[PDB]
């Protein structure tokens, strides 16, 4: 029903250009919508989604793996058709711990291997908020170890800045396949994106709607909002909604998107974005929305070594970002 194209990774594998996000939010982690997430996942797989993005931190690996196993039992997919990502959090940054974190995630998900595993953030932080000051290069030796053990078909990073990427690419034995980071119309990350793509690292955009959608549109957050006349106008021109223009723009930059939704019509809508070329004029308009506004800026991590973003001077990590139970 939907046909999702694939980008090629620097390790020979394919990654679908759109994936299904599974984080429900600290909006106190909110488990209420788990059933809707699962039912919208099952529907996503029925219509042709294959890429699923998840993480230890998202609490729901056991439930995702159950859905996956059901879809395989029903004959809708084989394992080999799916691209599944998970991620290792900040308390498992010693080299030997990557294997423990990932084997556990793999047990939760019910899998022999994932397609991709990421270093969720470059900071090394204990469960009590101690900065363990472990170099991400040491952590990366563990990613390289779990790769050689066949626990994952690919290794990557998330929230690495251009400096961290450069240092990682200069020192690694196996390069990262992806850098997963925030990209949207207000935060284009042009330089980081260009640097990644010049080095054959694929960029995967989380929070691809930024503050455009009403769930995140807090006042004085920037345009575009869903009513934006220029967005709507670009919409009418190619026969698309505003969210579809947004995702198609990212697609057209060669960037993979992982929107999140619990709503089946959005699942379907989000995937109908591969049949239009935005022209030079509309690209230039869309580029004008870029203004450095970061939707996801966890100020509690500023003091840690390897915090990746620019520090706002003059500023306790909540418990839900350090300790939790799964399933
Ligand atoms: N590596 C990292 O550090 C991070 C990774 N992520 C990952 O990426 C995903 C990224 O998305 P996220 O940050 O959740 O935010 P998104 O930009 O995906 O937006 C989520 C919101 O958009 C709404 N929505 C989705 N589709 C549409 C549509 N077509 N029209 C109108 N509204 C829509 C949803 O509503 P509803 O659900 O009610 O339909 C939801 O409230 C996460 O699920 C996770 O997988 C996220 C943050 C950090
Ligand atoms: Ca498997």
């Amino acid at each position: 029903k939907v046909n999702v194209p694939n980008f090629k990774l620097n390790n020979g594998d394919e990654i679908p250009a759109l994936g299904y996000g599974t984080w429900l939010g600290v909006s106190d982690f909110d488990g209420t919508d788990i059933p809707k997430l699962l039912d919208a996942l099952s529907y996503a797989i029925d219509i042709g989604y294959r890429h699923i993005d998840t993480a230890h931190f998202y609490r729901v690996e056991p439930e995702i793996g159950q859905v996956v196993q059901e879809k395989i039992n029903e004959g809708v997919v084989r394992r080999e058709d799916l691209f599944i990502t998970t991620k290792v959090w900040q308390h498992y940054h010693r080299a030997a711990d990557v294997e423990v974190s990932l084997r556990a995630s793999l047990h939760r998900l019910g899998l022999d291997h994932v397609n991709l595993v990421l270093m969720h953030w470059p900071m090394s932080i204990s469960q009590e908020g101690v900065d363990e000051k472990i170099d991400y290069l040491e952590t990366w030796r563990g990613f390289e170890e779990v790769l050689k053990k066949g626990l994952t078909k690919a290794i990557g990073v998330s929230n690495f800045n251009i400096e961290q990427m450069k240092r990682l690419l200069t020192n690694c034995n196996v390069p990262p396949a992806v850098n997963q980071i925030e990209v949207n119309l207000n935060l284009s990350q042009a330089d980081l994106v260009d640097y990644c793509q010049a080095n054959e690292v694929v960029v995967v955009a989380y929070s691809p709607f930024g503050t455009m959608v009403p769930s995140r549109a807090t006042l004085n957050s920037p345009e575009p909002k869903l009513d934006n006349p220029a967005m709507l106008a670009i919409g009418r021109k190619y026969g698309k909604t505003v969210t579809q223009v947004n995702l198609g723009y990212l697609y057209q930059r060669g960037i993979v998107s992982i929107p999140k939704t619990v709503t089946k019509s959005r699942v379907l809508e989000n995937a109908s974005i591969f049949d239009f070329q935005l022209d030079d004029e509309d690209v230039a308009t869309l580029a004008q929305f870029d203004n450095g506004f970061r939707t996801v800026r966890p100020l509690f991590w500023q003091p840690y070594e390897n915090y990746p973003f620019d520090v706002v001077p003059g500023q306790d990590i909540p418990i839900a970002m350090r300790k939790w139970k799964n399933g």
